[PDB]
Parts: structure tokens; sequence; C-alpha cells
């Protein structure tokens, strides 16, 4: 099933429900469900792929997207005053979901070390 | 200009990791892990806010070199990447910067 069967890969295919915020051809971008922040949402690839540690040279204009759709979904969203942007690889990264996707967090001061 | 601009000039010495023709990437002056490097475009832009989408293929450069740095600098056992963006992110250079962390748990939330 294109996607994959991660949770993300249900959520693009609408078979689990989701706050969905923009979506075109090559993503999709929705709200956590366990937010850090005021505002806290995730920008995901409909390709799969599993993590960033394995993309391909040639995913570059696909994760480039992700990150464009992440500013213009956060400007939609009215986070004036800035946004934290995070991709998590693996353990020591705390990654949970092995779909490789971008997370905005914003809407309060976000603070230093970034975890 | 920027400080980072400086480092792209090669006026002030940074640790540099790699670099091509686009983007270069050096080890953070105020690390906050074990391993803690920037990717950062030679073209400036000053945050990820104003890239426009003729950038997306560069950004997402930035991301792969990030990674591969990553496996480079023996983070096998993974890491965090961060772009800050504004007063509310924390951003401390305007000039687009990929931060890399890993060689230790990385906490949540992320900051
Ligand atoms: O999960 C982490 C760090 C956390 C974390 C927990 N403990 C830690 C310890 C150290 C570092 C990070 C952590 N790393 S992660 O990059 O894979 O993020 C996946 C994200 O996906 C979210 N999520 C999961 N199911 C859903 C969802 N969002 C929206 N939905 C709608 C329907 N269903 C969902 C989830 O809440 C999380 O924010």
């Amino acid at each position: 099933r294109p996607g994959g069967d991660t949770i993300f890969g249900k959520i693009i295919r609408k078979e689990i429900p989701a706050k969905i915020i923009f979506e075109d051809d090559r993503c999709l971008a929705f709200h956590d469900i366990s937010p850090q922040a005021p505002t806290h949402f995730l920008v995901i690839p409909k390709k799969h792929i599993s993590q960033i540690s394995v993309a391909e040279d040639d995913d570059e204009s696909l994760l480039g997207h992700l990150m464009i759709v992440g500013k213009k979904c956060a400007a939609d969203l009215g986070l004036n005053k800035g946004y934290r942007m995070v991709v998590n690889e693996g353990s020591d990264g705390g990654q949970s979901v092995y779909h490789v996707h971008l997370h905005v967090l914003g809407g309060r001061q976000m603070h230093w070390p970034p975890g």
C-alpha cells in the first residue's frame, strides 16, 4: 500500500483520521496529537522513506519541499513570531514513527538546547 | 552580512566538516551535544520564512549533507536536526542554518 503501514501511511491514505492543514501530491501536513507547543504540526512526504539517514540523493527536492510547506503552513497558522522545525533520527533522536517527517512547533518561546 | 558569511568567505576560522559549491558544514562554536554541527547554504537566505519554492532543492541538500556528515561523524545511534525561525524559534544568526545534534539522548520536548 502506497505510503506504507506506519500510522503516517494510514493517515496519508485517510484510513486513520487526522486534522489536515495542507495536502498536495508530494506531502501532507497535519496537527500532532501530543503537541509540545501551542501549535505543533507535522509535514510528511507521501513517499515512504523510513528515516532521514536512508534518504537518497534524489530525495533532496522532496525533503526541501517539506520545509517549504512547513514554513507556508506556519505562516497560514499565524506563527508570526517564529517557530522551530525538527527532524528526529533513530533512538538518540527519539524517533517513534519510522516514516520521515518534519515537526513544526510554535506559539511559545522555544528554549535551548532543543532537547 | 553575518558571522556565517565571514565563515563562508574564510575570513574567520571554523572547524569545517564538509564543503561543496552550494553549502558548508562546520562544528557549532557553542555545542549542546557531544556532536553538534551546522549546515548552511552559501546563498544568503536570512531565515526559512523567506525561502522561495526555487530553494527547495537547496534546502533538501542541506538535510542530505547533514545526514551524510552525521554518518561520517559516527552518529550511528541517531541524531536531531533543527532549524530555528525568528524570536520564538530562538534563531540566533539570520542566515539559514540546519543544526545537527547527536552523541547523547535528545529529549522531548525539543526545547
Ligand atoms: O516521537 C518522537 C519524539 C517523541 C518522544 C517521546 N519520548 C521521547 C524521548 C526523547 C526524545 C523524543 C521523544 N519522534 S517522532 O519524530 O517520531 O515524532 C512522531 C510524532 O508523531 C505524532 N503522532 C503519532 N500518531 C499521530 C501523531 N500525530 C498526529 N496524528 C493523527 C493521528 N495519529 C497521529 C507523535 O505525537 C509525535 O509527535
